[PDB]
């Protein structure tokens, strides 16, 4: 019944120790310098008043990234002979470019929020240690670069290019803990990664030399492997199996036996070498992962040990039973424990140890804290609505709480979901058949959204906002319910022909999202339990690595927009000779940021990727351009995708071990 | 100085026990029924006289498979309007089809050798147990099917199709011990592998239904997702990322926001589902592999304990030191051991065990045999040329043997390898520039060939053929050396303008194969030690699994030839509308067996695989045609390829664990 932050700011040393150990078991780590302070009153107060506003900081950071995502392309700022307003001419569109006034206003708001956030910690942390930390200095450097950039931009209304996007992506990276940990792992693994890159480059060079010397006199060498450089380029492309039969079709036409060589080369390359590369990364990742968790454990224990130092003023490493009983009484509130009588506890103690005045030392106290936390679940907060006692204690209210806490509500919700499936599938069937009876079924579907929002309100009322928010799936359900209700009220408030809301089809998809929870029932069977559990666990766990890949994609998009900005034009004559026009890929150019992101995603999956490389090589006229693409393939596909594969495998194995250790 | 086979056929029980424990350490397992026999004299004699001819049996098996590989296509046997002689018309060639007389003679010889091989074991094994074994029964079934097939073929000169190609591939599998074990590994996997396929099929069905209903009203669904059947077909291909931008290029043109759905689906499909499929295959492979090695270990110990039973006639589990010393005396011949004096061993025993008449029990004797072999290397056979003592004991001979066994000989050959590489690169450069000075340099390469055959003769002479053959790397060099001298003398014996041998460019590739030993020198550096060591081990270890994939291709090649034999024709009008003609893929048809193996390899590596599926679907005219390609992707690419990926990863980790425990 005591708030954790209120426990930190004021309370007995026993209350402070209980709250600190609860924080340790939660996993949150307080800043180190705050622990060193004596009772850290003002610093803790400021720290929690800062932490209370985390959502605002995260929203500001996402808005800052979307500012990059929405910025006008630089090449359009330079005067083009046809205006940049013509969307169809440059094969770009479907997002509005911010005007100068709106752009500067949005940037000023974002920069102000970022500045106040990054300079808040100086109030509580202290000047000297704040200036000591390297993270503070790099963040200050990023924010001052942003400030000078926006200042020179405002005064402008010469720079060869705009440096803001990279800086803001970097500061967005430094914002999040998980992204920082991922970068630490990557920096650890790069050292052993480069050696495998060197071996792979040596193998490619040797194979390319063999192929070039073998096919020089033949017609296929005259057609494709004209020189050693082109031979190495084609061999590197073939190593990815992007164009297997295309590169050596003339050799196969000239002589059938030649294919054997290529059959010999692809097999040893794709199956022996590539997998080996993955293996290397795999091992390294595992090792680095261990290091990280080890450090985390140490840090936790360190802060945990502070509690042992906090409870004892004389700090002689002496713990007394009459002193520890207060700690147990404090923890039984935070974590549920069986009711223990004082006489019962005394009998347990004196039968447990024959020696009089037995002492619990620091290490076993730390171990038993972990043991009691792991064995017993946490105790939920009573309520945030508890301030009104009459409504809480009302007979109908307690009957409703008893009803909802029973699983019968769960079976009722599952039955509603099944009826929802029947209704949505029949409505979609009628839509496919283009019958006129779709509207009543759509109106009935609206009632299901009403039922969902009502049940969500009931659950959040009975459990409490924090208890409801604690469950991971509950957050997704809450977001889905709120977006459904927003769409519903937007449609109902205005009886006008909207482009999207008037049709009303969208609602069905939202229901489908809410219905993914049925897949959870499939966890019941033994055959698919491990697969379903691993798939569910991956979604929150795999987020930092996907975010790192996304931010690398953003950096590469920012790089590509400047170099390949205006090359793809409708009036350009050289473009139609390239394969982009032949295959109708012009929509995936690098003209603006969203198109760059889409084409980078397409390059990421290795689906017909060499067409962009050689098309842009022909368009630019310089070989060095391919470096960009080549660099990309080295950075994200061989390293980051293999990292994702390794993480998925490790998660699956840990899930299997956890499943098997139950029996 | 005693032959192992001679030890089995005749000798003291001590010699028999020593030879049996040496066999156990080697890893070869004698047939179970022979062990039960009392001294198994005649059975062992016949068993080793059979084993002496293993090479002939393996050559017969490979010839039998190549018989299928060389057979005339069945559709050409039916009368075509243009003759099958016209190679260019049907886009087939570069291998000669056997005439009826040569075909029947070759098949008769192969079948006779197969029959005598498969019916030899009845002589020693005994009738009842031979008929008891299921492997013998299935092999008899295969051979009798082959016999009746060749008989009806000879009498013919009606069957809807020829059953011979499938049968002779199957009997090839049961021949090799390594391939038999691999199929046992697979049979356990189908239990858990089929379960995941249900989830994968369910995911495709659900995702395709969403995509079909979403885009039905839009323009893109009018073009591509015309019906749900085509929608599932198109979504399945996109799961393989074979055509990522092509499938949803009309949707992207109509509305940019449509890309969000396809980006989301590919990401959750390729990165989550595909890797989870690999994780399931990886875990089952590790589990099933443990079952195989455990059974092999149990079988080895079972035959190992027989020697303990054999040495003790009364078989009361009593081992005597004066009885045991004879075993130690015999093993020092088979495996090198430090010289032990009779009195020295006596002083060892009493201090080691205070109790008088200490007995070695049955169990630890097996464990002792394992311990001694691992720490002490095997003793090489003296020589097969030892029958001539004067040449062996010649003054020059012993000096020559001292030089080669000394390490200094190793540096000399390594120096020659470096010089050879310089000679090759300078000779190849002249060919690129087409200078007239290539011919003098080309002759110098022939001289280095004479060096390699000479050094091979010296090495085999001093070590002996069995010692030389024991090392795996020496076996590779022996074949390379012999193929050089066979080709080298062919040009010299016949001074004529050969199509290939006259040019002489073939020698450089054989020399480069021999210089691959320089890679073994790169193992010294610790940075590249793990990568190179695993790569070398994979080549012999990965053969049984790669062989299984090859045999699966042979079965599908026979199936493809019958159904798609005559579809691809130059005069065929519908063919040019297909994508094979547009992309110039006509040379990869299924017209004959040699072309079928090449095109199936292209489908194996995911390289533009969808063109073959939808070209033959239009060519055949039936939707059931895609069943052949879809079944190929599920059975081979998802299961077998992931198994290869699983094995490569597992081998790498064991290499790291083996290396780290050295320190
Ligand atoms: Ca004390
Ligand atoms: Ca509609
Ligand atoms: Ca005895
Ligand atoms: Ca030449």
């Amino acid at each position: 019944r005591v708030r954790r932050s209120e426990a930190i700011t004021h309370g007995t040393p026993f209350q402070k120790a209980a709250a600190l150990v609860d924080l340790a078991e939660d996993g949150i780590g307080l800043p180190v310098e705050i622990l060193d302070q004596s009772s850290f009153g003002e610093s803790a107060r400021y720290y929690f008043i800062f932490t209370r506003l985390d959502l605002i900081w995260s929203l500001n950071y996402f808005a800052l990234l979307f500012l990059n995502f929405f910025e006008q392309p630089l090449w359009c700022e330079k005067n083009p002979k046809p205006s940049c307003k013509d969307r169809d001419y440059y094969y770009l569109g479907e997002l509005p470019y911010l005007t100068n006034a709106e752009s500067i206003i949005y940037e000023v708001i974002t920069l102000a929020i970022l500045l106040v956030h990054t300079f808040f910690p100086i109030s509580y942390e202290g000047s000297r240690i704040f200036w000591t930390s390297r993270l503070n200095l790099v963040k200050v450097a990023c924010v001052v670069i942003l400030f000078v950039d926006v200042l020179v931009d405002f005064l402008y209304l010469f720079l060869p290019f705009r440096i803001a996007p990279y800086v803001r992506v970097i500061i967005f990276i430094l914002s999040i803990r998980e992204l920082r940990d991922t970068l630490v792992l990557l920096s650890g693994m790069l050292g052993t990664y480069l050696n495998i890159l060197a071996l792979w480059m040596l193998f490619l060079l040797f194979a390319s030399w063999i192929a070039f010397v073998m096919f020089e006199d033949t017609q296929q060498g005259l057609t494709v492997f004209t020189s050693y450089g082109a031979t190495l380029y084609q061999m590197f492309i073939l190593f990815t199996t992007s164009n297997n039969p295309d590169v050596w079709i003339p050799a196969y036409k000239s002589s059938r036996w030649s294919s054997v060589f290529f059959v010999l080369y692809v097999l040893i390359g794709v199956y022996f070498v590539t997998n080996l590369i993955l293996a290397v990364v795999y091992d390294s990742f595992k090792e680095q992962l261990a290091k990280q968790v080890s450090g985390m454990d140490q840090m936790k224990r360190r802060m945990l040990e502070k509690a042992f130092g906090l409870i004892d003023s004389d700090k002689n490493g002496e713990i007394d039973k009459n002193q520890c009983i207060k700690l147990f009484e404090q923890l039984t509130n935070y974590r549920t424990l069986p009711k223990i009588s004082k006489e019962e506890f005394g009998l347990i103690f004196d039968e447990l140890d024959d020696t009089r005045d037995f002492k619990i030392n620091k290490d076993e106290f730390a171990d038993l804290c972990q043991a009691i936390a792991l064995r017993f679940q946490k105790e939920e907060v009573p309520s945030l609505f508890e301030h009104f006692p009459q409504i809480y204690h009302s007979a109908l209210s307690q009957q409703l709480r008893a009803f909802v806490r029973s699983p019968n509500f769960g079976y009722a919700i599952s039955f509603i979901l099944i009826i929802n499936f029947i209704a949505v599938v029949v409505e979609t069937t009628l839509d496919i058949e283009e019958s006129s009876a779709q509207k009543p079924w759509q109106v009935a579907e609206f009632v299901f959204g009403w039922i969902y929002v009502l049940e969500m309100a009931l659950k959040i009322y009975t459990y409490g906002f924090e208890n409801y928010w604690r469950e991971g799936a509950n957050r997704f359900d809450f977001l889905v319910t709120w977006v459904i209700v927003i769409g519903e009220t937007a449609t109902f408030i205005t009886p006008d022909e909207n482009t999207f809301f008037s049709n009303g089809e969208w609602i069905r998809y939202l229901l489908l999202a809410r219905m993914l929870r049925l897949i959870r029932l499939l966890m019941n069977v033994q055959r698919y339990r491990a697969f379903i559990a691993t798939f569910i666990t991956l979604i929150p766990s795999l987020m930092p690595y996907l975010g790192t890949i996304f931010c690398v994609l953003c950096i590469y998009c920012s790089i590509g927009v400047q170099v390949f900005g205006g090359l793809v034009n409708a009036g350009n004559k050289k473009l139609f000779e390239t394969e982009l026009a032949e295959d109708d890929y012009l929509l995936f150019n690098f003209n603006d940021y969203p198109n760059g992101m889409v084409t980078l995603f397409n390059l990421l999956v290795m689906g017909n990727w060499q067409v962009w490389m050689e098309s842009y090589k022909d368009l630019t006229g310089t070989w060095w351009s391919i470096t960009y693409f080549v660099s990309f393939y080295v950075i994200t596909i061989l390293l980051l995708l293999n990292l994702v594969v390794a993480f998925v495998l490790e998660a699956f194995f840990t899930e299997l071990d956890l499943e098997e250790e139950e029996k």
